[PDB]
């Protein structure tokens, strides 16, 4: 259950002019509290157009502490924003997302939906054929169990895109002129033990439950800006889900739609160059297929420690950016305790 | 991948005068074998127009049978067909559904949609977040691992309804005139383990593959007239998807819509008076939430086989519906062998 006040907008600046992305979604962000962080590696400043809530951090203040197997360069840097901030819940998108059309040509408030996905309760256990149950005009069908009307509380919620939406660079690339157009009307609970890809884009969380577990670890090189580039925010979300899952919390997927503008000619192509990402799915996916936990963790920061474990002893071998991922989630962990923790 | 000349569209009549019925969905059900079969509690004359390939079946087709443990009235009639078709495919509908209208107000094929959602591979190991990543428009999200890009089989497609929604008499009566106008156009692969309410209203499958285990089982009173008043068809939902589950076959929901025409004035009083599904669903449900097949069982012939004796061993005992139905799972297991068998 939630009111305004425990929302923090948290935005990652890897674009400086936002003048464009602020104004856009100014009737609906106006009234909340805005972290904005500035992208380690930006040669230019933030041109924001002020009279938001804004608490603007930048990489030298973060020197708090070290953080010495981290880079919270690019993409990263927005988990600043979830380490600084003292609010319960989380709303965070990227700067090239815009609000959305409805298909009535409504202007889709991402911010207030959102929030309704969190309060409303969530349904993991049993498949709503007509999704969400206490959505207006949904309800619960015939042969749900009457046991599990009352559905465990939400803590994570990720939305969609219209337009460019979050393909991997080489479908992009391939697939030459494929735009999202069909806005699906409908929000709905990831079943228990289901795998899904968090996109990092358009998203929402409980801080003070997930924070722990959202990590930036296993990026694929310390260049890239697109999404493309990294696999941390997909990675993130599999960790995050098998915690909610041995913990019987929830998770929700589908509304809200934000639309997100189109990329730079040929970035695509660039960065597909050097995406190794198609062999790191198909080893990380066994991973967690394999990931049934032992019955001791009942604690968030529990299911941490017993997974950088089990992360560290199967896939650290495998590759660099796993040892060098499950240290991340470690000194992150840390991090969480140290400066993380509540106090506001 | 599919051809009309596969596909039977079997359509138990509950009412008797289906003119209104056919002649809407003339235009799609023509091109194919309709089998409709005639509720044997019925003691009118079925008033369907001509211009079909229709073989219909009667109470005196069904004592031939001579079924010893099956009861065969109402909507369990539909069953039949099944076992009388000679078909792959079988599609369907329940007379009091009429063809949907979807936002751009035409008028669903449901029928080619179905077949669609056939001849389209299932993606239940990983949650794509656009949905059906085969549909024009969507794809496969960032992160999704590409073996599982060959999706497995998908041998049901359960559809949805608008105007009558499937709720349960108790929601209907206490909601009051609570209607589905929600298109949600988007259709999606049934995670592997999570549990659903397949509706027995627009549904089709695999016969040769599924037609064991859709089986009239689960009678709970004597003749349930509306969907409210049985839970046959969830009963099968479950018992087939834990089929699909061990054998690694997908289950499909969403797409395609019909039109649910509104039910008799207060009928639906008539029947919760009744209605003891409320306590059904809530010892079902743990029974299959604690159900795990054995490995060792590779066809549907092992899967019925092995779960038709747990059910008979756990549930048999807590209500006679149960073992009721375990023989009636059983008895159905016979007549397959015996009467229904064709390529598999």
């Amino acid at each position: 259950e939630i009111q305004d006040s425990e929302v923090d907008i948290v935005i990652a600046a890897l674009q400086p002019n936002l003048t464009t992305f602020f104004e856009a979604w100014r009737p609906f962000f106006s009234r909340f509290h805005i972290i904005v962080v500035k992208d380690p590696d930006m040669a230019e400043e933030l041109q924001i157009p002020t009279g938001f809530d804004l608490k603007v951090y930048t990489k030298s203040d973060m020197g708090v502490l070290g953080a010495t197997s981290i880079d919270f360069s690019g993409h990263s840097c927005r988990y600043f924003g979830y380490l600084v901030s003292r609010k319960k819940y989380v709303i965070s998108i990227d700067d090239n997302c815009l609000p959305a059309k409805d298909n009535g040509g409504l202007t889709v408030d991402a911010v207030a939906q959102h929030m309704s996905n969190l309060k409303t309760p969530a349904t993991p256990f049993f498949f709503n054929t007509l999704y969400d149950p206490f959505r207006k005009g949904a309800d619960f069908v015939r042969g749900y169990p009457f046991s599990l009307r009352e559905g465990v509380e939400c803590m994570l919620s990720c939305g969609l895109w219209l337009h460019n939406a979050d393909y991997d660079p080489m479908t992009h690339v391939v697939k030459r002129n494929q735009r999202n157009t069909t806005y699906v009307d409908a929000v709905m609970t990831v079943p228990l033990g289901a795998m899904m890809p968090v996109s990092g884009i358009n998203v929402a969380f409980n801080r003070e439950v997930l924070g722990p577990v959202m990590f930036p670890a296993l990026r694929l090189r310390k260049e890239g800006k697109h999404r493309w580039d990294t696999l941390e925010d997909v990675w993130n979300g599999l960790c995050a889900k098998v915690v909610c899952d041995r913990l019987r919390y929830g998770v929700k997927t589908g509304l809200p739609y934000v639309m997100r503008s189109d990329a730079e000619a040929g970035k695509a192509l660039e960065s597909l160059k050097e995406w190794e990402g198609v062999k790191v799915m198909d080893v990380v996916l066994p991973f967690f297929e394999s990931l049934k936990l032992s019955s001791t963790s009942v604690t968030v920061e529990d299911c941490v420690k017993e997974l950088t474990s089990i992360v560290k002893e199967k896939l650290g071998p495998q590759n660099a950016i796993f040892a060098k991922a499950a240290d991340a989630m470690e000194e992150w962990t840390k991090l969480w305790k140290s400066h993380g923790a509540q106090s506001a």
